[PDB]
């Protein structure tokens, strides 16, 4: 089988594996640091660098993947705690939209809040412009940012948040499970068509982004990642 | 919420907390070994001592949970290395079956494979009266060992296989991901009620057995555990 | 380490983890009332329904522990505010005492002031009989409500009460740190030595009762505990 | 009585209830950094601005307080992850030591290891010239960081430690507790007259540092405090 693994415990600027798009920015501790509390409509993101195939066009196989990741939000003064951080798969010559606004599009949208990736989102602010819940939620999206499937969940400031998640190729199951910092655990799960979504070659990362009067701290900590795909 | 959560990295014998079944030990490094490589049939289980409420009657919520453990299995001389480890969920007062014949049993269910549990084995040895598939391999056990669905997998002697379970209780979709040493990964995921299937007490924990000619090393060597059910 | 933790943030009836004994009661807002203002001596009692090992015979070890909890006592019309709440640490057969009076005893010792048990009462009546202080107090009792030692202190009826405590096995230190309404912190420590005075096993928990002309809301918001004994 | 209190989710430079000495700095995400990654010998310190009374000279008393703070060390590619943080409390004119060498000094001792200030530290490097246990510890120092008495611990990287101190005026008992990111808490208690160790007006704070070869990065997260003194 082919199988892409790799874990980071603390990121640095200059390290090839990694590609860093828009206000990302690493802090001397190691965390990524995705939005800029100065600028408005901020948008940052992080890729692993190295394209992944998450489907074989020979044999139809999917591949199954597992990967967990800790981040941290924080709120900083007189701005609202937004718009949150975005787990995506997308095409791997992905960027950031062309004249993004940020905010409710977590930096993986167009306006009208679609796009090509599939991720989980942790959403701190509710767009209604995107059919958000009222509450802050973690949901799963698929081509955009008006979620497929969401579950409240509640964004807790300077609190470390640990994630995992599943995807079972053979049911093509995308299963999700959030540890909050007081011991809690939520999970959301989806179907979702891997194949049918995104090409052969697909780039992992993450995405945060703030309007004008949004922002708020968006940090990864950690990122332990690995996906067999079974070419036979 | 109600979340119920616990984190073994070694265990000690005399821990109120962790109930032993049959032929278990506790090793000096920390480690549990399952079964007796000197019994005919070897039966051990070890269960956490406190149930969990896994589902209401009152609300008609079933709890969702997130559980890693790793474990060892090892070849001994002369035996044939079976018949395997299964993480399963049963009755608050599940007990090892009566006159157990141990072997392909898993522990778990009676000589045609039968009983009331929830599992997730790791076996290694091929079963024809339970329909095993001919090689080793990971199941979902609904209330007998003939699996309700199986992946093919790799049983190293020797090595410490990780495993990652998340049980989300909207879906009731039970998906596993196991770490193999060589860091290739495989998944499985299967939905499960366990309201449909279980009573709302339950207990969560590992068993392993044997046979006259089939014995094995069967490790525990952590698990951490965290369940959390929605009380409104 | 052999680790027992948990957090419980609210309570609900029907939780495996929690024992319930006497006049306690689960309340929709998920907090826990420990007395009934109907019954006369009433007393109720809520028990981590899991033994916990303090001591190791074996090895000679104590756990040290942290527990942090709140709670609120409520005055309610003609009735005196009396007597109070005590959280503390008892054999695992451990019973509302046979034949008690409630009042004075706190829910844990005989007519005498006399019991089994090693606790941090927060009393709101002076028992001349038990040689309270003539104010509002919190105590560290040993084997009886005649405090071994008292700290003046005041219930505020309505008021959320945060307190932690730390037992340290090495010296045998037992501090409580109690946070008022108002702000002010009150505490006291005591050297006790829980090997000399409890079994291997025992259980923690907070009891309260009242009289016939004393009764008052005693109510349990939350509880988070850890404790850890070295193994080895 | 006499209370101060203060609690910060988050730091900045700028914030003038907060002096900042050395190498100190504050990251975009309201961390303080106490090392320079990058300078030799480096020592940074972060004190509450201002001074709190924790004894009287007219009366006598000396105020009970309780405190509890969050911390993160980290290490970094090639430097031996050293030495460590301690939160110490010293006369209000405290500066670092003239011509400090940091290292095992932990920037608050000179290179005798000796210093005017008690405190409690979570060292990480064995320094046998200051007769540091063989493994990471934490210590209660009084006027040395030739602790008065430690405990083994374990500092792990990048885990986020949470820490609890009680002082008991009435015993003059100082108790700390530990959580460890396991779960795990390490508990070290020591009575210490503060009245006779230090001044009436003093200055609580945090301070780390490193030497050549030695050095990690050293994040305070959090931290809360409140002091009350009896003036009566
Ligand atoms: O409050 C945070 C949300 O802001 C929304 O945009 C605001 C913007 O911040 C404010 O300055 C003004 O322009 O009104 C806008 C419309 O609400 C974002 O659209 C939303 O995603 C949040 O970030
Ligand atoms: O070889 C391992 C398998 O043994 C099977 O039982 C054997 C037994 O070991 C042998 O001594 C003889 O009695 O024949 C039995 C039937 O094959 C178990 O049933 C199977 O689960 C494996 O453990
Ligand atoms: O007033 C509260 C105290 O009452 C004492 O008991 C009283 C009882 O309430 C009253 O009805 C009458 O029977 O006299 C008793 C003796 O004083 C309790 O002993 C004391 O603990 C408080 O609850
Ligand atoms: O390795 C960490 C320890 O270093 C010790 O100092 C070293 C110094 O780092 C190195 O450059 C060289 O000069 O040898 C010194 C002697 O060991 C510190 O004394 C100790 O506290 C640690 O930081
Ligand atoms: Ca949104
Ligand atoms: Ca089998
Ligand atoms: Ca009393
Ligand atoms: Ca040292
Ligand atoms: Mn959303
Ligand atoms: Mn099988
Ligand atoms: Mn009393
Ligand atoms: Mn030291």
């Amino acid at each position: 089988a082919e199988t892409v693994s790799f874990n980071f415990n603390s990121f640095s600027e200059g390290n090839p594996a990694i590609n860093f798009q828009g206000d990302v920015t690493v802090l001397s501790n190691g965390n990524i640091q995705l939005t800029n509390l100065n600028k408005v409509n901020s948008v940052g993101r992080v890729l692993y660098a190295m394209p992944v195939r998450i489907w074989s066009s020979a044999t139809g196989n999917v591949a199954s993947f597992l990967t967990s990741f800790s981040f941290e939000m924080k709120d900083i003064k007189d701005y609202d705690p937004a718009d949150g951080i975005i787990f995506f798969i997308a095409p791997e010559d992905t960027q950031i939209p062309a004249g993004s606004i940020g905010g409710g599009t977590l930096g993986v949208s167009d306006t009208k809040g679609a796009g090509h990736f599939v991720g989980v989102e942790f959403d701190t602010y509710s767009n209604s412009e995107y059919n958000d819940p009222p509450t802050d939620h973690v949901g799963i999206d698929v081509n955009s940012v008006d979620s497929v499937k969401t579950v409240p969940w509640n964004s807790v400031s300077g609190a470390v948040v640990k994630v995992t998640v599943i995807y079972d190729s053979s049911t093509k199951t995308l299963s999700v499970a959030v540890t909050n910092d007081n011991g809690d655990i939520t999970t959301i799960a989806q179907v979702v068509d891997l194949k049918a979504k995104l090409p052969e070659r697909v780039k992992f990362g993450f995405s945060a982004s703030g309007s004008l009067g949004g922002r708020q701290i968006h940090l990864i900590r950690s990122w332990s990642f690995t996906s067999t795909l079974i070419t036979t």
